[PDB]
């Protein structure tokens, strides 16, 4: 069940597309990031088409809508990281075993681009070429996190193992998401960009 | 689409079936336990139907059933677990962030036994407070495995020169292998629940 705008792989299960500057999608993604990152320089977008991620994330996704009872469960949010995570995230997506985990042990992303493109998260390498994901998450229902956290909170302790899909660090106006298990994150497009 | 001698769970998503002693299901289970348990006495063996978790489980299946060449991917293993973890293992399946040190650790990730044996020792079946052990007898994506090393937190590349082409677990022992060690949720799924005694 591939996407429509992705683009034909030649029966390959793996592709990174460059998109094509000034057309529609480019343009979408662009913007997303100058809303916060207009100051910086983008280099190049590219679409991640990996089917293996792409599969185990809708049947996530189509699990929580069931569980949660209708509800937009996915945010577009940031995710920025060092050159050498690239190839590991194009591949395999986000694992809390890899990388501050001040709202709990997960992958952490961003609503701002802003957040990521700092260079503690999104490390310029030798060239200073950063780099930041745009990423589909599976945040659903959340709830305020903390430190040590390894899955999110239960909605009731009374049924405890009832949890939230996910947290954030502040739930009446969030500026981060943690996510907590594979299959929660899909990364959609790979930002390129300089200061 | 869930296997078609599963109970009907009547648009629920989740059921623990109870097995009767005498039906093949309950037999088979029993005999690979006893073949190194012999010792131990089943009470009991629930068949987990997680809809959720299978689902999640096949797909991950499906992918290394393409991705390799023929393989046998996956394995029928055993876990031991404290009363505690009984029912957040139910509902989702073995959490690496939750699994505890091994004694001989092969990496940092979920630990699946060959022999009941390994799994019935009080150090990974807790007697509760009434005295029953816990052990899940699970269906894991094994896949290609090479011997795997304390510091692993994924399991290694095949080929140094390809770092993200990885192993799908790791092992103690490749010629002999005992346990087997995953890093990623959905590898496993939990098929049934053996409680038993001294
Ligand atoms: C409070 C703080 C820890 O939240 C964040 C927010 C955004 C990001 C990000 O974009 N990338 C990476 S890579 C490792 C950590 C983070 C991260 C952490």
């Amino acid at each position: 069940n591939l996407p429509e705008h992705w683009t034909d792989m030649n029966h390959q299960l793996f592709c990174m597309v460059q998109l094509e500057p000034g057309q529609s999608e480019y343009n979408t993604i662009k913007d997303k990031f100058t809303r916060t990152c207009s100051s910086y320089a983008i280099e190049k977008i590219e679409r991640i088409q990996n089917a293996f991620l792409w599969q185990s994330y809708q049947v996530k996704k189509r699990q929580m809508d069931i569980k949660n009872d209708h509800k937009n469960n996915e945010r577009l949010l940031f995710h920025g990281t060092d050159a050498d995570s690239v190839p590991y995230v194009n591949q395999h997506g986000f694992n809390r075993s890899c990388a501050a985990v001040s709202y709990g042990k997960g992958t952490y992303f961003a609503v701002d681009a802003s957040y990521s493109a700092k260079d503690t998260y999104s490390k310029p390498d030798s060239n200073g070429r950063k780099h930041m994901y745009v990423v589909r998450v599976l945040t659903g229902v959340f709830t305020k996190g903390r430190a040590g956290l390894v899955t999110p909170p239960p909605k009731n302790p009374h049924n405890p193992t009832d949890l939230f899909d996910s947290v954030t660090n502040n739930t009446r106006s969030p500026k981060l998401f943690v996510v907590f298990f594979d299959n929660q994150a899909y990364p959609e497009y790979l930002i390129t960009f300089t200061a």
